[PDB]
């Protein structure tokens, strides 16, 4: 099974104006690598192979020039544009025929997913064949999300878009995995009230099925984004402190291909020349060297 | 039930003048007291029988900080080390609170947090026979205890701050042992440093083929407080992942009630003289907010 | 002559569980204990003749830190506080200690750092008659005494903890004083939040036309530390200047140094014990650098 | 009458991969653009024409984030710079810019702030005659042109990254130039390292008896951002003044109008458009704001 992985890397808003005014939000830097590369590693290390970026028109070729067609990585990168930012679940529209007839997952361009054991929790959601996996998160400020209602056990008993009131602190994270069964669903939803394709509504569309899993995501877990300038520059000393610390990179593309052998040695080697001078480079040639289990 | 030692005594000069009046562990990082982390690392394993191990000058300064740990449902005492002659020491010094159990070492100014710690530290705990270190990829291993691998799994030797380090793998400061650890600690003598080595506790289980190296992947962050800037950092790095949450890292009355060592009563008992600040709201909304466990 | 107070007591449980153990003032700014910064502020003013006011119970922490500031070519002294019962008690307690002299207080939480903070403390230490207080625009004046101004920006008016504040600027934690404000500080009557209050000795001066108001620019930082996330801003703030600049805010040593209050050899017996640290071997640049 | 130049072109690969993407002088320093720093500190010292020297790939993205300044009341113009051959070369591209006026030059990368910078500014913006530089106490001054003192601490001589400084005191990225300065980077030849240098330029002046060097004292901040640690740490630096002072470094706006650039109804026009966000509404606030004399 060949799942199709989205970034959904569109318009933002201008909620960070102005750094977000010329350059945009996914471009920008969280501490030593554009912010992009945070979820395009989660879906590498989901083992996700083919990945359509989808960005505003004026950004594709921003996007394109950083990340190419992803053979420097033993992937397929693909692009397309959203005109205007009409919802998340516009991704299953405009992103229906790179999907075709396989399993996807879905997630935004400006979320940073980190913990340990992440790895396992997105190859089991990347390996169910039927119905679809969204992850639960505790945060400070639920009402921005789709919030999860939860029984005593934990158990999913709705999803609602910005309530007025959540039913808990529960968000759903921006990162989906879903069957075949979701661009079919994303064309028979609504746009709501805010005139956006809700992926709440594609979720708990599932939820009713009873073909929801909502997984909590635990507090061992980093889930962020980035949408006050507070936040980004959290996220940014948040990965500094990790990477200083261990002497490993937070969300090196070539090193999950590496070591999964999307690329070899060869290959590796031909990416670090023209970087040996600066810090990337040396990082690249050193995973030929080391061990790390 | 296994004993647990904080050791959390004297730390020279090296953070002067910071350092100069209070001990290390009683200093900040961002909200709470250094030694709350390690304490609730302990509690996290499932330990309740705890020794504080202080300078004398600083053991009332810890006791008025924890008391006797009933109002967690825990039990701690106190014990001093007057001048810092090395880590084995907390197995003379804290031989008789030992007695004839298993126990578990950790430093006073050690971090450690991620998913899914709990089930790592009960399976160390679990074990009858031998001792489990966990071993932590860092920057620089030459100022630790480092783990040498062979090709396989397993770790063949461990040498205290080598020059030369087999591997980038840290000994952490968090040790489980069986009972055997008191009677190694009298043998061994203090090294050319002039110090009662945990690496040479270590390296006799090791030859007996006893010694259990148990890996701390780079989704946990093993955190110390050598110097004014990592301390600092550390402080950052908690303060991104609680802004985020809303939830607070190490908070002992949280720990001890989920675990019912204490129930709802005594967390209201123990908010009431703070009812005011934001640590006495955080417990009253332990009794209202739901939490996954 | 002017005689030093830092009010370094009491500060509440607003941070518990950090101070539940040691004072705040005791805790690190970055590289130091949060008092060595307003310490080395009164030490940039001149001043030389300190009362460190604590609780009871921390003095000797204090002391044990601070010493009888010989080793500085001061003299520090100690008094306590039982209860902290206003800002203005510091003048109730140090009466004996002030005497009859000019005086400074200080929040021993406060940190003041920025270019030419010497000459405008110098000028503030020179004033003959009449008091000196600073003014600083801040995001939440309302947390403060807030300074009401006329059209052409004099200060007219102080009022303390406002609910609609008049400006954004607020009184920061430091102050000089002429040879009226003990016999001020006794005569004024506890507030109805049941203190002795600063704003009330600063509203007598102005009342008498004997304020200076003067403003503390934007180019200035005037911290303090009343929450955990403010606290550690303001060591990352300390540590981005020292790592850039290879010069230590706030060592006590080198401003004592650099005033000749001691001597080459004074400086070389306190680094002696401190050899092997960081701060051992900047006390140890300040005779080479 | 005084034109400046802010040099913002190649940077080189150091900061790899976050400048594959963007240009480093619009990456975000806390709230705004990197360049929102050095074209503020040029409108501090009164400068209303400005040149911006950047890559040919760069400058039409710095256009469209500055566009020509005449909503700032400014005349902002752009060249640019094949190759990075060196900070003398600004005068040699804007030789036709200069004209037969009084200059200055700034990095685009280099922020400065403190109290009475404005003064300081305004001095070496008046004199008629000659050049002036500023020296700052720095931690690794090799780095830079390095200053020469005497017993009298008067300048003595200008060393580009010398291998033993002869000081701490580094010269910063600003320069105020009389006319003989574009014919004097005309005059001069390439060093060792093929680069048309600043030092030789300032040498020139000093040679002369021509050169004002200005030390900075410990109470500014002068920080430039060479290394993904430094950046971040500048835009931490920033972000403390900010949320303390409820008052904004660098906002272009906030100076223009206060310099009468622009009037209050075109403050309005600004913030129009960015009704929701904090920016917006801090152009707003400009029009009540109490922060005068
Ligand atoms: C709506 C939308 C956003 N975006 C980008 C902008 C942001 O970088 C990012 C998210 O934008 P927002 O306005 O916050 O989307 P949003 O308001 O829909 O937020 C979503 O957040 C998820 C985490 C929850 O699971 C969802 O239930 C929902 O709450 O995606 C697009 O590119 N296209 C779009 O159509
Ligand atoms: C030596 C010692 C330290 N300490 C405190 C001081 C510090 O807070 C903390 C660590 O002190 P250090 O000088 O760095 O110890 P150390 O130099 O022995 O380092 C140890 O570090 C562990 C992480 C490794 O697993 C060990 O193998 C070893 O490297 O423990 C004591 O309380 N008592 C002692 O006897
Ligand atoms: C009241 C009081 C405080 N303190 C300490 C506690 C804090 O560290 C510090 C300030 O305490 P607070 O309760 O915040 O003080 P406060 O509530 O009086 O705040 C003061 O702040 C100044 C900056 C203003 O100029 C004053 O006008 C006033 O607003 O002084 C004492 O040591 N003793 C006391 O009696
Ligand atoms: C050389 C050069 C740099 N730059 C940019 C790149 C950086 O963002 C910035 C500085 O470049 P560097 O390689 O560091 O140049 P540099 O090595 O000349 O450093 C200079 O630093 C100044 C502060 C000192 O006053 C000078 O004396 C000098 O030391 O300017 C250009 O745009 N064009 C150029 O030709
Ligand atoms: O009340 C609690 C529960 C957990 N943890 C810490 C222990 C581990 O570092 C991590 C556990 O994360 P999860 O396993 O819930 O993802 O959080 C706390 O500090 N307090
Ligand atoms: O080359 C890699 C491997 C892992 N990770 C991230 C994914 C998870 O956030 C975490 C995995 O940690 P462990 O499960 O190995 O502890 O690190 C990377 O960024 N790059
Ligand atoms: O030895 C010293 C000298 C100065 N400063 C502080 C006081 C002011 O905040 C600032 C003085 O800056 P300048 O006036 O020297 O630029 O530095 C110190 O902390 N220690
Ligand atoms: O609108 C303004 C005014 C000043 N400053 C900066 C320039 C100096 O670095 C400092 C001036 O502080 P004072 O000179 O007002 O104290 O603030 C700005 O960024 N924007």
């Amino acid at each position: 099974m060949a799942r199709k992985g989205i970034i959904l890397a569109g318009g933002s808003g201008t909620r960070l104006y102005p750094i977000t005014h010329a350059v945009s939000k996914q471009l920008l830097p969280v501490y030593d690598k554009p912010m992009i590369y945070y979820p395009l590693s989660t879906l590498m290390i989901a083992g996700i192979r083919d990945v359509l970026i989808i960005s505003t028109p004026q950004d594709t070729p921003r996007f394109e020039s950083m990340l190419g067609d992803g053979s420097q990585w033993g992937m397929n990168i693909q692009y397309a544009t959203q005109p205007s930012p009409d919802g998340l679940a516009q991704a299953f529209v405009i992103g229906r025929d790179f999907v075709g007839n396989e399993p996807s997952a879905l997630i935004l361009g400006d979320n940073i997913f980190y913990g340990h054991d992440l790895a396992k929790q997105l190859e089991r959601a990347s390996a169910k064949d039927t119905g679809a996996t969204v992850f639960a998160y505790h945060v400070q400020d639920p009402e921005r999300y789709g919030v999860v209602e939860f029984d005593r056990e934990f158990r999913a008993i709705s999803i609602e878009e910005k309530p007025a009131k959540p039913r808990s602190s529960y968000a759903v994270t921006g990162l989906y995995f879903y069957d075949r069964q979701v661009c079919d669903i994303a064309a028979d939803i609504k746009p709501s009230a805010r005139g956006e394709l809700e992926i709440t509504d594609v979720n708990s569309r599932y939820l009713a099925a009873g073909q929801l899993d909502v997984e909590l995501m635990g507090r061992g877990y980093a889930w962020l984004d980035t949408g006050t300038h507070d936040s980004l520059i959290e996220a940014g000393t948040f990965i500094a402190t990790l990477q200083k610390r261990q002497g490993l990179m937070v969300a090196c593309p070539e090193e999950i291909a590496y070591r999964r052998n999307w690329i070899d040695a060869e290959q590796v080697l031909k990416l670090a020349q023209p970087l040996a001078k600066n810090a990337y480079g040396q990082y690249l040639r050193n995973l030929l060297t080391h061990q790390v289990a």
